[PDB]
């Protein structure tokens, strides 16, 4: 009804799963920094809010490793690419080794945003995430991966 | 003016673009042909509408000219891209260069044309530019210069 895409919108919506978080700012664009510990490793999650020509807004996620894989980094190259083309989001590793996953999404500048659609974008970049991680860790737990996992 | 597949057909056709409605699956698309100035394309745009009132909009490239034996080489170009780029790049196992834009919405979200023309142009751009480094694009044939008449 009243939410719209603004980063102190998310920032809220955040807040109320009890996600802890720290907004930052570099250059002249503020965005959403966390830390999250998955079961096969830690990673940095950023969320910004970027303004554009034609009444147009970008809304971006994006997801880092703390591990990295520069020894292995054609093969995982490789993996990334297939999950590109047969899955939502962007996945690359760069030249130090760290694996990113990116969403971007465009929208009408403060379009409407409810917390229902945001918590599923959200929860699906992360679970994109976890299960890209999982992949390059080999980490298939007896019992499965929970679908939901701590920021802790 | 609703996030629905007739709509962005409507904002397309408004532009003079010649496209084609279609179903595989259970789901609807919008499928185009489209010609750049170093090679063809595909062109799809679809709209699902999926659980928690959240919809997808997805719009996707994919290049005609094809690249197998330059697979590893081309997989690492479309990496180094992916990180520094909007949207999502891949070469499948045929060699065809794949570029995808997946957008979550609310249900029935508002979607201006001015948002849409500006999204889908971007993506355009954004595949045309992969499109011409891959192939190495430089303009080769000059302007006819003869006028009207
Ligand atoms: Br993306
Ligand atoms: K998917």
């Amino acid at each position: 009804e009243t939410a719209l895409l603004t980063l102190d919108t998310l920032a809220k919506y955040l807040q109320e799963k009890e996600v802890q978080l720290d907004i930052e700012e570099n250059g002249g664009q503020r965005f959403i920094r966390m830390g999250w510990r998955f079961e096969m490793g830690d990673a940095a999650v950023l969320v910004s809010v970027n303004d554009g020509p034609n009444n147009t807004s970008r809304l971006e996620i994006t997801c880092v490793t703390q591990k990295t894989y520069a020894d292995r980094r054609a093969e995982v190259a490789m993996m990334l690419n297939d999950r590109n083309r047969e899955r939502a989001f962007a996945r690359s590793i760069d030249q130090e080794g760290n694996v990113w996953l990116e969403y971007v999404g465009f929208y009408p500048t403060l379009a409407e945003m409810p917390q229902e659609t945001f918590d599923t974008l959200f929860g699906g970049v992360l679970m994109h995430f976890q299960d890209d991680y999982a992949a390059l860790e080999g980490y298939v737990p007896q019992e499965g991966m929970q679908i939901q996992q701590p920021q802790a």
